[PDB]
């Protein structure tokens, strides 16, 4: 395999319970004939990925911890996120999706789709239930700032008249939810809750589902796991 | 200039203000030819150390932040910890330790000594048993009963002139450290140095132990004091929102 | 008044204690002072009810139910124990009121509150219970119970309860967050426009299960508050 | 009824999740008219078995809590020991005790004995002198080095056909005892059954002995284990409040 490759696989032989080895026991458990883990160690340890800790051991680096932290904001709430999405699944069996708003548009993190999901999943911020819940939290500027620009009828049930828009967003702010009707398929709708943190909206989750399915049970079931993720997110300390 | 280096060197060009970059954007931000940078880029992306957006951009990946969580806990604990341990040092001017307890086993995290500390830490590559370090009594202390009577059966060797070895001594040493909140070992790593540990807390459940190592003879409750205050900072540093 | 059934069963539980846990029935006659033809009755139905205990040997001793029954009020009940010598010495420092309170049934209960006699700010004088976030305890309690929880008592109407009081839900979210983080919590104006509250977590294997407040002149510095109510609260946590 | 059970009755409408009350509630949940509640809670509050809540209604008082712990030394271990008692009963099917030291004597807290428990248990009459039960032996091994003594000061009567009485073979016993961690061997006084006693322990010192008997024929070192697992279940209940 390329370096890289036997790289990782010497990292998956760590874990939470199995902070510290040897370079041999590494060879065993990642399968790698014992000079070429020492050697992989060996190179490893030189840009700090590991560490030849106080008992003469190999261990995760802090550079390692350092790197990823630089995507933090993201990675973090992904991998928090993506538990409670997979209970979302189990009950509803449609789609569940992640999103954030960067640079005024809305970028997807995670999409979960189930095998048996009836609605097909197919973009401007005015045009997805996840988009209209995040407008509707950001600031006083960013609405009027959107609003004034081109809202084109993105799917057939767009919404895309300003002052629509402004009763819309006002609604989903006081009541903690959107829906879209016909946005990507006429056939399909999609429903949005926002996910806070330390105080602020910092994401949405939603659901694509059939038009014709009842609106308010998704609601509870996704407002239940912004909930969780929320609490996993505030309560984690590692 | 190693394959290893230059993955590391592209992961750099990342920070809090830059998730998203394309190749040719990393190449010179990394001082890569730009060969070199989609090629390299394109391995990370293949194993899923970076991600490539559907609008051509790269992101850290998924995959190293999972990678990273094989460790979390001991490395975020060093990181929270480490200015509250300099600090700890500027004051006692001695040894200033961390400690974990892996499977019954007391793992050091970090260790810093002062240039004119007196006492001398061991300087050879092992690992003492958890009945040998102020860190590992602290622990132990806390592991709860049924940890305390397995550990208690097992081989008590007295390691060093000042390792408690007898069984009810040390279960009296155990519960006076759990109710006072630290634990001193004098004589056990060397003949003329004390050990004092005290715990170290996230969501009531005790996960490290801060230590000192300093003379046999200096007072031990001043040096108890320093670790609390250190411990009480490493406690609310980690339930800081941002990491 | 001393001639009830109830205030001589009182009497009768006196005389045990940590090293007196088995007596006889004329001895309880001899030490809670009772002539022994009413000793021997009103003990007869304590350990009937099992308030006592007695064996075949005639010794008599504090029974199981009487345990059990303390144990249905057992945390406020230590808890005040532990914490009262602890507020004392906040009273001497800072000399206006301390409290502890608990939150039942998303509800603040006021388990205790000394006011201190040369106390230049007000306690509320509203007769029943104020709601969850019409307090720095509540506050404080709130901030650390489920985001369920949160967005509960965010979904119903909040009433301005005094001068200060903060209804916005949003302005919520966030002083609820920075109190989470931060330890403490202030309530400016919640009770008088020219007093504030403070309150801080206290902590039982793990989870916050009370709030230590004070109440004080608006004007006074927060901080040196803030650390006094912490010392109290480690206090009180290392006791229990 | 009468006025304790009716005070009984009225303690018992309140548990750990409803700790204020008001009067009329009382009366609802504890089936007295709301005459009489309101006469008993009264009377409760005015001797502070109740005490009437900062903003209103009525709460367990602070007087009943420290009547309570007058005696929390045996009935807090008492209520706590009780369900790892049941977990040995079921397991080993004969008699599981609990006992302490009181006065230099052997008194037992607790005493459970299975239907089909195939040894037959001796009724005791008050407490026991210490050389003659597994329990008593065991406790006395971690009593002070002055209990001890004191203890063989006098010369000891043979009790029963188990009973060890010569000083010396007295200590060698407790000091075995000490050391392994358990007593074992045919009842101290009847010797048609095995007596077992393990330490149970709470902050580094012996406080109580938890005990089996059973037949004479069955095996001696699983039931000193699931005493012990239960010795240290118990230990842990104690120190989580």
């Amino acid at each position: 395999d390329s370096m890289l490759a036997r790289v990782v696989r010497v990292l998956e032989t760590f874990n939470v319970d199995r902070t510290a080895q040897t370079a041999s026991d590494i060879g065993r458990r990642a399968a790698l004939p014992s000079s070429t883990a020492h050697r992989v160690v060996d190179e490893m340890v030189l840009v700090g990925i590991l560490e030849r800790g106080i008992d003469g051991k190999v261990r995760l680096g802090m550079r390692l911890w350092e790197l990823a932290l630089r995507g933090s904001m993201a990675l973090r709430l992904r991998q928090v996120a993506l538990p409670h999405m997979e209970r979302v699944q189990q009950r509803v069996r449609e789609h569940t999706q992640l999103a954030v708003l960067e640079h005024n548009e809305v970028l997807f993190l995670e999409r979960l789709s189930h095998h048996e999901a009836v609605s097909n999943l197919a973009l401007p911020v005015h045009a997805s239930s996840s988009g209209l819940m995040l407008l509707a939290h950001a600031g006083p500027e960013v609405r009027e700032e959107v609003l004034s620009k081109p809202l084109p009828r993105v799917g057939p049930g767009t919404v895309t008249d300003p002052e629509a828009l402004r009763r819309l967003l006002a609604n989903a702010y006081r009541a903690g939810y959107v829906a879209a009707p016909g946005y990507i398929e006429a056939v399909a709708t999609g429903i949005a809750v926002p996910i806070r943190s330390e105080g602020v909206v910092i994401a949405a989750l939603s659901a694509v589902q059939p038009l014709q399915n009842a609106v308010e049970p998704t609601v509870e079931i996704l407002r239940e796991a912004a909930v969780g993720i929320e609490t996993d997110l505030r309560a984690s300390r590692w």
